[PDB]
């Protein structure tokens, strides 16, 4: 066991193990405040995330189970994973706290404001990161450039994947980056819910703007269907919702805008990969593994450097537990935990 000592930093007491020195708040994170550190045993800076209250109700104890889990099993360079995680408690009767320490990265693609070649680079890192979660049948479901880490480097890691409500969770997605498909539930959803999130960011990257800034589910679908064309019968076919159809067929039907005509002066194979990101069409949609084999990818495209992730079993999303059962489970997951070499 490592001496602990504390320290108020804005509202709240943390109490960390004596290797983490010079702690900074640099805002919220999921579910918590953040941390930056310096790590006197890696040599490393690090973020460190107190999460806020993971006990308290039947929500915030299952999210700090699948927050821990997800984090455990990560092992892939555009992926966040764990660097450590510690609690001050001594025994299971007083575990209260969870702290989740990880990389710090430095900044992030909301700040960043970039030429071809940086957007290559960066969407091919969200790319390959993405074939790694949705391989463990992981989804992220909020991605979106606040939470795609960068270093100096244009290096790049993903965060807070997995935490988005399937189908609550207390967790806050933003709108304009989101499959039109999960905000207004019009059709089933899969793993290409983040492709579109990637069209979004990938075009914001190139031009600037935000593609789709709507001011609600509405405007945001009007903005949407102005780029992409409303859909033909093939596509409606697919819509349960009485209502959705309805919004569809009632705005004035737009036809496909020339993706060269938005996207000025862009590589054409980045055109022409956006054209295959940004499809209304969930089943048609090009899935991660797909759009790294892109032309537009061939500087930085390797099979064999490309990897999946293990088995990650989640049977634990479909059950209706009590606050201490998930609790213990969690502390289970702590206590077993060993860092990386
Ligand atoms: C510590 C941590 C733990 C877990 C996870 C995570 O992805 N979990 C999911 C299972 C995937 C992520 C992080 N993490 C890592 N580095 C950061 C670096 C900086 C920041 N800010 C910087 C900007 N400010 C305005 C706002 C915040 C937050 C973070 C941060 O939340």
């Amino acid at each position: 066991r490592p001496t602990f000592y504390r320290q108020e930093l804005n509202k709240t007491i943390w109490e960390v193990p004596e290797r983490y020195q010079n702690l900074s708040p640099v805002g919220s994170g999921a579910y918590g405040s953040v941390c930056a550190a310096f790590d006197t045993k890696t040599g490393l800076r690090v973020a460190v995330k107190k999460l806020s209250r993971p006990f308290q109700s039947i929500i915030h104890a299952k999210r700090t189970y699948r927050e821990l889990r997800l984090l455990k099993h990560m092992k892939h360079e555009n992926v966040i994973g764990l660097l450590d995680v510690f609690t001050p408690a001594r025994s299971l009767e007083e575990f209260n706290d969870v702290y989740l320490v990880t990389h710090l990265m430095g900044a992030d693609l909301n700040n960043i404001v970039l030429t071809d070649d940086h957007v290559q680079f960066l969407i091919y890192q969200i790319l390959r990161g993405l074939k790694y979660i949705h391989s463990a049948d992981i989804i992220h479901r909020d991605l979106k450039p606040s939470n795609l880490a960068v270093n100096e480097d244009c290096e790049l890691k993903i965060l807070d994947f997995g935490l988005a409500r399937h189908t609550m969770t207390g967790y806050v997605a933003t709108r304009w980056y989101r499959a039109p498909e999960i905000m207004l539930n019009w059709m089933h959803y899969n793993q290409t819910v983040d492709i579109w999130s990637v069209g979004c960011i990938m075009a914001e990257l190139l031009t600037g703007r935000t593609l789709f800034p709507g001011t609600d589910h509405i405007d945001q679908l009007k903005l949407i269907l102005r780029l992409v064309g409303t859909p033909g019968a093939e596509l409606l076919k697919k819509i349960s919702s009485e209502s959705a159809r309805n919004y569809i067929q009632s705005l004035t039907q737009m036809p496909k805008m020339n993706f060269a005509n938005v996207f000025i002066g862009a590589n054409p194979l980045a055109v022409d990969l956006l054209e295959k990101m940004l499809v209304l069409d969930s089943d048609k949609r090009i899935t991660a593994a797909q759009a790294l084999a892109h032309a537009y990818f061939a500087q930085y495209h390797d099979p064999d450097d490309e990897p999946v992730a293990d088995p990650y079993d989640q049977s634990f999303e479909s059950r209706d537990l009590l606050i201490d059962e998930w609790k213990s489970l969690t502390y289970d997951e702590v206590i077993s935990f060993v860092p990386p070499p």
